[PDB]
């Protein structure tokens, strides 16, 4: 689980949004596994804005955080799941590292701030749902 609260927005992985998320939606892409929802209070996270392939990931089912390198934002194939059924996902990076299905919401990032969230994973990868491109997450 985890979130990227910047201005009056929460970003989400798509499929662990709450009904509450649904009511406050602003803009979602099931293609991206990404949701974004308004909220009244004012979030203090920073976007990103670079084309960093190295960053710091959270791995909730270790309690630490890892250094890694990452694949830029591409479609690729992800495996069926609980979720989804096997489809490509666009916008997506790989890095190589540990991820169980609990990890999607922990935080990348890099020098310039938030890069985007846990997304995919398994057999020793991990992958990312890129947030960058999203200029108006800043307005
Ligand atoms: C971190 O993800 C995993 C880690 C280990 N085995 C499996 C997984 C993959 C997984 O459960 N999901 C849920 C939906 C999500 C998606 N974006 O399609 C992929
Ligand atoms: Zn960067």
């Amino acid at each position: 689980s985890g979130a990227i609260y910047v201005g009056n927005y929460r970003v989400v992985n798509r499929h662990l949004a709450t009904h509450n998320d649904w009511a406050n939606l602003v803009w979602e892409d099931s293609s991206r596994d990404l949701l974004v929802s308004s909220t009244t209070a004012q979030g203090c996270d920073t976007i990103a804005r670079c084309d960093c392939q190295t960053g710091v990931y959270y791995c909730s089912s270790r309690r630490k955080h890892y250094p890694v390198s990452f694949s830029k934002p591409s479609l690729i194939f992800v495996e069926a799941s609980e979720y989804y059924p096997a489809r490509y996902q666009s916008h997506l990076m790989l890095a190589v590292g540990h991820s169980e299905p609990g990890d999607c919401g922990g935080i990348l990032r890099c020098q310039h701030g938030v890069v985007g969230i846990v997304s995919t994973g398994g057999n020793g990868l991990v992958g990312f749902a890129d947030v960058r491109d999203l200029l108006w997450l800043d307005e």
